[PDB]
């Protein structure tokens, strides 16, 4: 019970990481999907500010404020910096329902960025906005300090999104624990990335787990065939896919 | 004739009213879950203005301004006259979003101000909305019979409030009222009016392997009525 998320094209994508309580995303529904599992986040990322990436969060937010009872810590909810869409949006929803105003706090962030998460089983843990690949959006990396002569500490890079964007430089994403690509276009783009394009990163980065999401709902039963095949052409790379027309979990 | 729709006490809810192309109310997840069917849309009724009741009006108004041409047609919206919420939403999607500025109009109501839908098969339709600042909503039909003309109400839906009065309710081919007001408090007041076919809904979670007898026992004692409830863990068609 790590990550339970929904992507849709152009409807709705959210991404519920549990390990470290962080929604990466916020499209319309989470809040419904998860019910009082919303309790529970302690950080949301957005991505972008796009409206099926945040339009869900007025549901988290109220939720929150209704059954967490008087012990309710306030939602950190982080935007790449310069987003007017989240600004205006969290701006709204305090304007629209004051009893809200604390039931949240945003963030905006710079590339390159880190934030501290917490210290748990002798870790760090960060998460680091990393820009892809005009509108500013944003991919991020969950990585944990460590050390391999003081000793030599080095980024233990646990988690990568990214978020809207073409097959990430296999630089970005070399020693990802856990990639989660986009994956819009099966093959012919309008920018998106295309498969073949996302895989060729991770066979040179030496990936060996991989979800593709924001898949067109088209490329439905053509998806599921293709899969297949390159799971194949890759047999020590774990390749999982969330299929628009179903909640994901893993 | 057909109804899609999705209901969860405080979460979301929305009806779509296919057979007059009408959404009633707008939870977050309706343009997720009807896709393209969102084209179809002509009119939108708000009954109130939570959240849970318009969330999700602005992927429906985003969906449709990306998928449907120029002389697009704008979404007629109307809610409850005095419901700041709403208007503040609206120039929220406005200003955050300008391509959707002209893609849809918003409207307040008045208590018994009427709206116009069209004209086909020799009648009129039109909705009128009755308080319960909440509103409810009756989709009449104008007949004329003697030459006395009549309103046929076609729908009734009620929203967040109490079972209504037997009189608001009287003579309507469908009843949608909310079911959280107490079932009693509902099938009595329909058993009263004289209604055959109800759905219940805005349910909650707490109650479904609970309810479901009590529906069970309903349609044993007035076997002539029809109770449909939604079930607020999944999707119901009709
Ligand atoms: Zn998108
Ligand atoms: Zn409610």
């Amino acid at each position: 019970m790590n990550i339970i998320g929904f992507s849709k094209a152009l409807f709705s994508t959210w991404i519920y990481y549990s390990p470290e309580r962080i929604l990466f995303d916020a499209g319309e529904g989470v809040s419904t999907t998860l019910g009082s599992k919303v309790y529970a986040f302690k950080y949301v990322f957005l991505t972008h500010g796009h409206v099926d990436h945040i339009a869900g969060l007025w549901g988290v937010v109220n939720i929150r404020n209704n059954g967490m009872g008087d012990r309710e810590k306030p939602l950190d909810v982080f935007y790449p910096e310069g987003n007017r869409a989240v600004e205006e949006y969290t701006e709204f929803i305090k304007r629209a329902n004051p009893d809200l105003r604390f039931s949240f706090n945003v963030h905006p962030l710079k590339e390159g960025e880190r934030v501290f998460l917490r210290n748990a089983g002798g870790f760090k843990r960060y998460v680091q906005p990393f820009r892809t690949k005009s509108e500013v959006s944003f991919g991020y990396h969950i990585f944990e300090v460590r050390r391999k002569f003081v000793t030599e500490e080095y980024h233990k890079k646990v988690l990568t999104i990214s978020g809207d964007s073409l097959a990430l430089d296999p630089e970005e994403i070399r020693g990802t624990e856990l990639l989660i690509h986009e994956c819009t276009f099966l093959d012919a783009r309008d920018n998106h990335a295309a498969i073949d394009e996302v895989m060729e990163s991770v066979k040179a980065a030496g990936v060996k787990k991989v979800i593709l999401y924001h898949i067109s709902t088209r490329y439905i039963r053509q998806l599921k065939s293709v899969i297949k095949k390159y799971r194949e052409e890759m047999p020590d790379v774990e390749i999982l896919y969330m299929d628009p027309r179903k909640v994901f979990e893993m």
